[PDB]
C-alpha cells in the first residue's frame, strides 16, 4: 500500500514549432503562438522541477499500481477555469471532473471547474476489477485532458500520459525491474484556428515538432525496450505507424505496422537490431506530404556485449539462398487486354496507337522480370500463369535460413528493394560505407544503369510467427529511393514467411489453387515521371496541355486489380469440398478505408469465422475458404463508398466429377516446387524434406538469453494477483447474476418436442389491429420481364490455372448446367414447395421456427424525448421540427396479417430497429415476408448459411426455367423464406454465451442503411432459450447500433423533394445530417440496471464510410470475453462490425454514454443512463400509516366496508374491500387508485384475502396498470405471451402471497383491478420500492448491525431507572418492553449522541416512537446537532438566518413518521435534542442515507518514499 502525490499545475508560454531551444522556442520574435501546458513541481510548489529534452508539449507522466490511492494537488494559473479529467478509474461524484445534468447538490459541484487562483484536490482509488493483471502486457496506458471545453483545451495543449502496472513490478522511481527502456510517442494534428488565439495554422507534429526538427534517440545495441503510443485530433484521423527494419510483438501477434485511430493508446515490446541510424514515420500519404518523421541511433556501447547483436552463420541443411535472380526492365503496358481474342500473353504491345481515349494504352511502365541462370539476361525467362499481369515474382522463405537476391538495373535510373518485417534487421555490419553509404537514413545502396548487386537476406529465430496466428504470413516490397514515384510506377512484390512446421508449400490442407489476386492498386500518370514522353506522343500536339481541366486530371487515375480493370477479368472454378488459401493486400493508396465481404461463404480468422474483411493501407492477410455451396458467387466491396463502386470477381463452385480417373485436366501439381523453368531455384530442396532428415544442423552463438533459453516455460500461467476494497471483488467473464433481485426456482426450462411441436407464434388470443387476409402466393405482380436474369456470367476454357498448390483444378468442360441439383429443389413436379425445411432436418434437433414479418410505412420524428431539457420553446431542434415519412419492419401474429404484437418493456429502447429474431444451433427457420408499401423491397440474411432462392440480390448467374420469385415483392404480396442454422454460425467454445448477426433489405443497397431497416438477429447454444417464449434466462442483453442518417439518399418514396432540395449549403439536411444512435439524437430511454450486476452487450455497425467510433462509458470498465480474456477500457468500432462485450455496474447515480471522437459528439450522440441501488425491498408505507386514507379512491363499494378504510394489511375489525358483484364476461372491473404525491421506484407488491362470518373469499386473478399523469396510462406486460399479465393470486384466505416486477417501474398512479375471485371479489394490499436519483437505504443498519458499542448516548446519559431502561436499545422495531430510554430528571437540558466510525452522509430520518402498551408516552418536537471530531456541534439552520429548525413529532402510539432534509449532513456525530414532550420521553429511530465510496485514504506509507 503507498500513496502516489503529484504536484502539478497549468501554466501559459510561447512556443513556435520548431526546436532550436528546447523549451522557450523563441529567435528574433520569428513566430510566437501562446500555449497552455502542465507543469510538475516539488513539494509544496517551491521550484519547478526540471523537464527533460525530448518532450516539449506533453504533461507529467501518471503512474499507478494495483492497491494504492492517488492523490492530486491541481490548482490553476491561467485566464481559464480549468480541469481534469482520466479515462479508465472507476470514478465518484465527487471527483469525475465533467458536467453535465445528473440532478447533483451544490457541494458536488466544484470538479466542473476551478477559479483562475484556487486549487482543489483530486481523490482516486484502484481496485481489481480496474486492474491489470488479465494475460497480457503488465503495464495499461491511458490519456488524460480537460473536460471543461473539449474543441478549445485541446487545440491549445493539456494532455497527459497515465500508466497502471501490476503487483510486484515497479521500483521508488517509477521504472520496472526487467526492461531497460520506456519510450512515450505522441502523434497530433494542430489547428490555430479554433483555439484560444484566433489565427491560420495547421501543423502536424510529433510531440511538439514540425517538419521533422527533432532531438535524436540514442540506444545501445540488443537491448529490450517498451513502447506507448498514443494519437489524438480533434477531428477524424488514423495513423500508420512503421519502424524501419524492425519487428514487434502485440497482443500475441507479429507485425511490422502499427495501426491508431484518435484518442486511443497501445503498449508494445521491441528488441533492436546491431547497429545503425532509422527513420519512423507513418504509411498515409496524407501525412507522406507532410514531415512526420522521427529519428533513432544505435551505438555499440561497451562491455555490454550480449555475446549475440545480429549473427548466425551458415550452418543450415536446406538453405534457401541459392541464386535468385531479378531485373528491373522498361515495358510497354496495356490496361485492357480485351480487344486481343483471350491471349493474355504479356507481350509488349509495340503498336503506338493514339485516339481520343487509349485504345493500346501503350502506357511506359517499369516491371520486375524473372531470369533463369547466372550468365544473366539471356532469352530464358521463367513461365508462369498468365493472370498476374503486373506483379513481381512470388517468393517464398522458411525460418531460419538464407536469401541470395541478385538484382541488375536496367531502367536508365537508380532502383533498389527492401522487404518488410521480414528481417529482424539486414546484416548491415558486413557492409560498409565505400559502397553502401546509407544516403543519411537508408543504409541500402541504389545501383546506377549497367550495374548488378548482390543482397544477402537472413531470417532470424526472432522473426517466426506465434502459435495463434494463420498458417503463415505475406509482406509487400518495393523501391527505397523515392517511395511515392516509384509505388506510381508499376512495381511491385510480395514474399511469404511460413513456419518452421509450415512445409514451403508442399500441402496446405487440401489447396487446390493459391489466389495471389488480392492485391488492389490505384495508379496515378501525374506523378510518375515517364509522363512526358507518352504526352510527347499522345495529342496531335504536345504543345496545347494544362491541369486545368479535370477531363485531363481525373482520367489519368485508374484503379485495378493486379493492373487489370474489373471489367475484362474472366470468373474462376472451384472444385467441392475444397479448400483456397487466399491472401490480400493494398499498395495503391488513397487514403481511405476498404471493405470487402463474401456471398454464401465464410472465412476462417485466426480462431473465429468473421464473414467480412477490413484492410489497412501497406498491410497484409492471409484467410482460408472452405467451398461447400455448388453455385455461383460473387465476390464484392459491399459496403462500399459512393466511389469506386465497381470492384466485383466471379468464381463457381461445380459439382466434382465423380470419375475415379481423369475427372479433370490434373497430373497433381507437375512443378511441386514452383518450378516451370529451373536453376532460378535449384538450391531450394524438396519441400516434401524439411531440415531434419535425422537432426537439424545448427551453428550459433547462444548467449543472448542471459537466463535460461525457457523456451518450454511457455509462461501463459493465468496468474491472477487479487485484491479488493470496498465493494468491488475480483471478476471473470462468465454468467454471473450477482447482486440483484433473484430466486432459485423457476429459472430455465427444457424443449421435449422439438421436430413440429413449436408453434408459438400464434399464442396471443387477442390484439389490437383487425383486417383479413391470408398468405396468397408469391404474386409477382410484374411479368416475367427480366427479374430474373444472367446478370453476370463467363464460360471459360484455359488451362493456365495449372492446379497451383496441392489438387485438381476442374476442366469447366464436364459440369452440371444446373449445378443445383441435390434432391432438394431438383424437382420438375409443381413448384417451389417448401417441404424442404423437412428435408436436412438435423437428425432430433428439429425446432421448426416460425415467423410472420410485414413492411409498412409511418412517420418519424428524431427528437421528441428532449422535452425536458427543452427549457426554451423554439422549435422542436430545427425550424424544420424534424419530422419525415419512413418505412420499417413490423411483427405480427398469424398468416392472416390482421393482428400486430404490441411492444412490451423489455423492447423499448430499439427506436427504428425491426423485430429481433432468435434462434439455437441447427434450427430450421422459416419466415413470412409480406410487403404492404408501395414499391419493391426484399429480404437478404447475412452470415447464416442458405441456398439460392432465399437470397434477396439480382446478380447470380443461375437462371432455370423458376423465374426467381424472391429478389422483387411487389406491393400485396408475400414470400416464406427458408433458413437454417450450422456450426459455423455459432459461438466459441469458452466464449460468450452468443453472439449477433443482422438482415436488411437488400434490393439496393440504399434502402438499408436510410429509409429505416434494420434486422439484427441472435442464434445461441443449447439450453438457453425457453421453450413457450424465445427468451433469455441467464443475462440481461442489450443492442446497440448507432450511425448517423442523411436525409437525401432516401428518396424512392420517402421522397427528399422539400421545395426541390431547398438548402443553400448551410442546412442540416446537406451539410450536418443527423448523429443518432437508434433514430434519436438525446434522450434514448428504457436503459435501467442494477448495482454489482453482470450485462451483456451486443454494438453493431454496418455500412456507412470513413466512419470510426470509440465507444465510452463513463465509470464503468468493459471486459471482453473467449480464449484469452482480454481486458481494454475503450473500443473502436469500424465499418461493418459486430462486437459482443460484457459488463459490471459500479455504483448508482445518473451516468452519460457518448463518443470522445470530438466535434461530432457536441451534435448529438449522447445518452444518460441509471443505476438505481443494490436493493429496493422496502415498504413504502400504506401499512404503517405513512400513506394517509384521503390518497385511497375507488369507484365501487358494498357499503359499510370502505375502500379508503381498509388499506391495512394485518389489523382491523371490517377489513378489507368488497364490489359484491363479478363483472359479466372482461373484467369491466372497480378498481382501486393510489397516489404517492412523487416519483418512485416499484419493484412487488403482495396480496391478502378475507375470512370472516365463517366465510373465507379470495381474488384468484388481476392486472395491473400505472401512470404519472391520470389523462393517459399504460398496461405491464413482460414475461408473457397472452399480451397482459396475469397474476397467480391468492390459494386461501388468510395467507400473505407475493409477486415480483421482473422491470422496476416508475410511475406516482398505479391502479390494480380483479378479474375472477372466490365467493366475493375482495382485496388486500401492501406496496414495495425505493427512491429514485439518490441513495436511500438502512445505512445505518439500526436494526441489526451496530454493535452495542458505538451508539451509547455519551452527550447526556442520565437515562436509567436502573438496568431497565438502558439506552441503545431505539430501534425501529424491538418486541418487549425495551425501548429507547425514559429520562429521570425530564428537564430541557438533556439529548442524544450517536458515533459511526467513518463520515457517512445522512439524508433521512424515521421517528417512530412511544411503544408502551401501559402508558402512551412520545415526542412533539426536536432539533439536529452534528460535528466533525465532537468539539464544534454547528447547529442545523436554515439558509435564512441563524434559527434552530423545528421538527415534528409522534401523534399517536402506533405512528410512523418520516422527516426529510434537502441538504444531506456528512459527518461521524450525530445529536437528537428534544424539546416538547406530551409524556415522559421515549424515542425508537432508524438512519437513512449512504458511505462516500473511495474514503480509504487512511495513513499508509505517507509521501509514497
Amino acid at each position: 500500500a503507498q500513496l502516489r502525490q503529484f504536484y502539478v499545475a497549468a501554466q501559459g508560454i510561447s512556443w513556435s514549432y520548431r526546436p532550436e531551444p528546447t523549451n522557450s522556442s523563441l529567435n528574433l520574435s520569428v513566430t510566437s503562438f501562446k500555449k497552455i501546458v502542465y507543469r510538475e513541481y516539488e513539494p509544496y510548489f517551491k521550484k519547478e522541477k526540471p523537464q527533460s529534452t525530448i518532450s516539449g508539449l506533453l504533461g507529467p507522466t501518471l503512474y499507478a499500481e494495483v492497491g494504492d490511492i492517488i492523490k492530486v494537488h491541481f490548482k490553476n494559473k491561467a485566464d481559464k477555469p480549468l480541469s481534469i479529467h482520466p479515462q479508465g478509474i472507476r470514478y465518484s461524484k465527487l471527483s469525475e471532473g465533467a458536467s453535465y445534468l445528473d440532478h447533483t447538490f451544490p457541494a458536488e459541484k466544484m470538479d466542473d471547474a476551478v477559479a483562475p487562483g484556487r486549487e482543489y484536490t483530486y481523490e482516486w482509488s484502484i481496485s481489481e476489477d480496474s486492474g491489470p493483471t488479465h494475460d497480457d502486457p503488465p503495464c495499461l496506458t491511458h490519456i488524460y485532458y480537460s473536460h471543461e471545453n473539449l474543441i478549445e483545451d485541446f487545440n491549445s495543449g493539456l494532455i497527459g500520459p497515465l500508466l497502471i502496472c501490476k503487483k510486484g513490478t515497479l521500483t521508488e522511481g517509477g521504472t520496472q525491474k526487467t526492461f531497460d527502456k520506456q519510450i512515450v510517442l505522441l502523434f497530433a494534428v494542430f489547428d490555430e484556428s479554433k483555439s484560444w488565439s484566433q489565427s491560420s495554422s495547421l501543423m502536424y507534429t510529433v510531440n511538439g515538432y514540425v517538419n521533422g526538427t527533432m532531438p535524436d534517440i540514442t540506444v545501445c545495441a540488443h537491448d529490450h525496450i517498451s513502447w506507448h503510443l498514443l494519437g489524438m485530433s480533434s477531428g477524424p484521423e488514423l495513423f500508420s505507424i512503421h519502424f524501419n527494419g524492425q519487428v514487434l510483438e502485440q497482443n500475441h501477434h507479429k507485425v511490422s505496422a502499427i495501426t491508431l485511430v484518435s484518442a486511443t493508446s497501445t503498449t508494445a515490446n521491441m528488441t533492436v537490431g546491431p547497429e545503425g541510424k532509422w527513420i519512423i514515420s507513418s504509411l498515409t500519404p496524407k501525412h507522406l506530404q507532410a514531415g512526420m518523421q522521427a529519428y533513432i541511433d544505435i551505438k555499440n556501447c561497451p562491455k555490454k556485449t550480449r555475446n549475440l547483436k545480429k549473427i548466425t552463420r551458415e550452418q543450415r541443411r536446406h538453405m534457401k539462398r541459392w541464386e535468385y535472380f531479378i531485373a528491373a526492365e522498361e515495358v510497354i503496358w496495356d490496361y485492357a487486354p480485351v480487344i486481343p481474342a483471350n491471349m493474355d500473353k504479356k507481350y509488349r504491345s509495340q503498336h503506338l496507337d493514339n485516339f481520343s481515349n487509349q485504345i493500346g494504352k501503350h502506357y511506359k511502365k517499369v516491371m520486375y522480370t524473372q531470369y533463369e541462370d547466372e550468365s544473366f539476361t539471356k532469352h530464358t525467362v521463367n513461365p508462369n500463369m498468365k493472370e498476374d499481369g503486373i506483379l513481381g515474382p512470388i517468393i517464398r522463405a522458411q525460418v531460419r535460413d538464407t536469401l541470395k537476391i541478385v538484382f541488375k538495373n536496367m531502367a536508365s535510373r537508380p532502383y533498389s528493394i527492401y522487404p518488410h518485417g521480414v528481417t529482424f534487421s539486414p546484416y548491415e555490419d558486413e557492409v560498409n560505407s565505400s559502397f553502401t553509404s546509407g544516403r543519411n537514413n537508408t543504409m541500402i545502396r541504389a545501383v546506377q544503369p549497367g550495374e548488378t548487386y548482390t543482397y544477402k537476406w537472413n531470417i532470424l529465430e526472432f522473426d517466426e510467427p506465434t502459435e495463434n496466428d494463420a498458417q503463415c504470413l505475406t509482406r509487400p516490397y518495393y523501391s527505397d529511393v523515392d517511395i511515392m514515384r516509384d509505388i506510381a510506377s508499376g512495381l511491385i512484390g510480395l514474399l511469404l514467411i511460413c513456419k518452421s512446421r509450415s512445409l514451403d508449400r508442399r500441402g496446405i490442407q487440401r489447396a487446390a489453387d493459391i489466389e495471389q489476386q488480392a492485391v488492389f492498386a490505384v495508379f496515378d500518370e501525374n506523378k510518375s515521371w515517364y509522363l512526358e514522353d507518352n504526352i510527347n506522343k499522345f495529342c496531335e500536339n504536345p504543345d496545347e496541355v494544362k491541369r486545368d481541366d479535370p477531363k485531363f486530371y481525373e482520367s489519368n487515375i485508374m484503379s485495378t486489380i493486379n493492373g487489370y480493370v474489373p471489367e475484362s477479368i474472366t470468373t474462376l472454378g472451384f472444385c467441392f469440398d475444397d479448400t483456397v488459401q487466399w491472401h490480400f493486400c493494398s499498395v495503391g493508396t488513397q487514403n481511405e478505408i476498404l471493405t470487402i465481404h463474401f456471398t454464401g461463404h465464410s472465412f476462417i480468422y485466426g480462431k473465429r469465422h468473421e464473414d467480412t474483411l477490413t484492410l489497412f493501407p501497406m498491410r497484409g492477410e492471409s484467410v482460408t475458404v472452405t467451398m461447400d455451396n455448388v453455385g455461383t458467387w460473387m465476390l464484392t466491396s459491399m459496403n462500399s463508398s459512393p466511389r469506386s463502386k465497381k470492384l466485383r470477381l466471379k468464381f463457381r463452385d461445380v459439382k466434382c466429377i465423380p470419375d475415379d480417373d481423369e475427372d479433370s485436366y490434373e497430373i497433381f501439381e507437375p512443378p511441386e516446387s514452383t518450378v516451370m523453368a529451373t536453376r532460378k531455384m535449384h538450391d531450394r530442396l524438396e519441400p516434401e524434406d524439411e531440415e531434419s532428415d535425422a537432426d537439424y544442423d545448427y551453428q550459433n552463438r547462444l548467449a543472448a538469453a542471459l537466463g535460461i533459453r525457457s523456451f518450454r516455460n511457455s509462461s501463459l500461467n493465468q496468474e491472477e494477483e487479487e485484491f479488493n476494497l470496498t465493494a468491488l471483488a475480483l471478476e471473470n467473464g462468465t454468467e454471473f447474476v450477482s447482486s440483484n433481485t433473484d430466486i432459485i426456482v423457476g429459472s430455465n426450462y427444457s424443449s421435449p418436442s422439438n421436430i413440429l411441436g413449436q408453434m408459438p407464434s400464434p399464442s396471443s388470443p387477442t390484439l389490437n389491429d383487425t383486417f383479413l387476409s391470408k398468405e396468397f402466393n408469391p404474386l409477382v405482380i410484374v411479368g416475367l420481364s427480366k427479374d430474373g436474369t444472367d446478370y453476370i456470367e463467363i464460360i471459360p476454357k484455359e488451362e493456365v490455372q495449372s492446379s497451383e498448390d496441392d489438387y485438381a483444378e476442374i476442366d469447366y468442360v464436364p459440369y452440371d448446367d444446373p449445378y443445383k441439383t441435390d434432391v432438394r429443389t431438383n424437382i420438375n413436379s409443381s413448384r417451389d414447395p417448401d417441404n424442404i425445411a423437412a428435408w436436412y432436418l438435423r437428425s432430433n434437433n428439429g425446432n421448426r421456427r416460425n415467423y410472420y414479418i410485414a413492411a409498412e410505412e409511418i412517420s418519424w420524428d428524431y427528437s421528441e424525448f428532449v422535452q425536458r431539457e427543452t427549457d426554451i420553446e423554439d422549435s422542436d431542434d430545427i425550424p424544420e421540427d424534424t419530422t419525415y415519412k419512413k418505412v420499417v419492419f413490423r411483427k405480427y401474429l398469424d398468416s392472416t396479417f390482421t393482428k400486430r404484437d404490441p411492444r412490451g418493456e423489455y423492447e423499448e429502447h430499439l427506436g427504428i430497429l425491426g423485430p429481433i429474431i432468435r434462434a439455437e444451433v441447427d434450427d430450421v427457420i422459416q419466415v413470412r415476408f409480406k410487403n404492404l408499401a408501395s414499391r419493391p423491397y426484399s429480404l437478404h440474411a447475412h452470415g447464416l448459411s442458405y441456398e439460392k432462392s432465399s437470397e434477396g440480390k439480382t446478380y447470380e448467374d443461375d437462371s432455370p426455367e423458376w423465374f426467381k420469385e424472391d429478389n422483387a415483392v411487389q406491393p400485396n404480396s408475400s414470400y416464406t423464406y427458408v433458413w437454417h442454422a450450422t456450426e459455423r454460425s455459432g459461438p466459441e467454445s469458452p466464449g460468450s454465451a452468443c453472439r449477433a448477426w443482422a438482415y436488411y433489405s437488400a434490393v439496393n443497397p440504399e434502402k438499408d442503411i436510410h429509409s429505416g431497416l434494420i434486422g439484427p438477429l441472435l442464434i445461441c447454444q443449447k439450453g438457453i432459450l425457453h421453450k413457450d417464449s424465445n427468451m433469455p434466462v441467464d443475462m440481461r442483453e442489450f443492442v446497440l447500433l448507432f450511425m448517423t442518417f442523411d436525409e437525401k439518399k432516401s428518396w424512392y418514396y420517402e421522397k427528399k423533394s422539400r421545395s426541390s432540395w431547398r438548402l443553400t449549403s448551410s442546412e442540416m439536411k446537406k451539410s450536418h445530417e443527423f448523429h443518432a444512435i437508434n433514430g434519436m439524437i438525446y434522450s434514448l430511454p428504457g436503459l435501467k440496471m442494477y448495482e454489482q450486476e453482470w450485462v451483456r452487450l451486443h454494438l453493431l455497425n454496418i455500412g456507412g464510410s470513413q466512419d470510426i467510433h470509440v465507444v465510452h462509458f463513463h465509470g464503468q470498465t468493459l471486459l471482453e470475453n473467449g480464449n484469452k480474456q482480454h481486458q481494454l477500457g475503450v473500443w473502436p468500432l469500424l465499418p461493418g462490425s459486430f462486437k459482443t462485450l460484457e459488463m459490471k455496474a459500479s455504483k448508482p447515480g445518473w451516468w452519460l454514454l457518448n463518443t470522445e471522437v470530438g466535434e461530432n459528439q457536441r451534435a448529438g450522440m449522447q445518452t444518460p443512463f441509471l443505476i438505481m441501488d443494490r436493493d429496493c425491498r422496502m415498504p413504502m408505507g400504506l401499512s404503517t400509516g405513512i400513506i394517509s386514507d384521503s390518497q385511497i379512491k375507488a369507484s365501487e363499494f358494498l357499503g359499510y366496508w370502505e375502500p379508503r378504510l381498509a388499506r391495512l394489511n394485518n389489523g382491523g375489525s371490517y377489513n378489507a374491500w368488497s364490489v359484491e358483484k363479478l363483472a359479466a364476461e372482461f373484467a369491466s372491473k372497480p378498481w382501486i387508485q393510489v397516489d404517492m404525491q412523487k416519483e418512485v421506484i416499484i419493484t412487488g407488491i403482495q396480496t391478502q384475502g378475507a375470512k370472516h362470518y365463517l366465510k373465507s373469499c379470495y381474488t384468484t386473478e388481476f392486472y395491473v396498470a400505472y401512470s404519472s399523469n391520470q389523462i393517459n396510462w399504460q398496461i405491464f406486460k413482460g414475461n408473457s405471451t397472452r399480451n397482459v399479465m396475469y397474476f397467480n393470486g391468492n390459494s386461501d384466505a388468510s395467507t400473505i402471497k407475493e409477486n415480483q416486477f421482473d422491470p422496476p417501474i416508475v410511475a406516482r398512479y398505479i391502479r390494480i383491478s380483479p378479474t375472477r375471485a372466490y365467493n366475493r371479489p375482495t382485496l388486500r394490499l401492501e406496496l414495495q420500492g425505493c427512491e429514485v436519483n439518490g441513495c436511500s437505504t438502512p445505512l445505518g443498519m439500526e436494526n441489526g448491525k451496530i454493535e452495542n458499542k458505538q451508539i451509547t448516548a455519551s452527550s447526556f446519559k442520565k437515562s436509567w431507572w436502573g438496568d431497565y431502561w438502558e439506552p441503545f436499545r431505539a430501534r425501529l422495531n424491538a418486541q418487549g418492553r425495551v425501548n429507547a430510554w425514559q429520562a429521570k430528571a425530564n428537564n430541557n437540558k438533556q439529548w442524544l449522541e450517536i458515533d459511526l466510525l467513518k463520515i457517512k452522509k445522512i439524508t433521512a430520518i424515521i421517528t417512530q416512537g412511544c411503544k408502551s402498551l401501559s402508558s402512551e408516552m412520545y415526542v412533539k418536537s426536536y432539533t439536529i446537532h452534528y460535528s466533525e471530531q465532537g468539539v464544534e456541534w454547528k447547529p442545523y439552520r436554515l439558509k435564512s438566518s441563524m434559527v434552530d429548525k423545528i421538527f415534528e413529532g409522534n401523534t399517536n402510539t402506533k405512528g410512523h413518521v418520516k422527516n426529510f432534509f434537502n441538504p444531506p449532513i456528512i459527518s461521524r456525530f450525530i445529536r437528537v435534542i428534544p424539546k416538547t414532550w406530551n409524556q415522559s420521553i421515549a424515542l425508537r429511530l432508524e438512519l437513512f442515507g449512504c458511505d462516500i465510496y473511495e474514503d480509504q485514504v487512511d495513513p499508509r506509507l505517507i509521501d509514497g518514499k
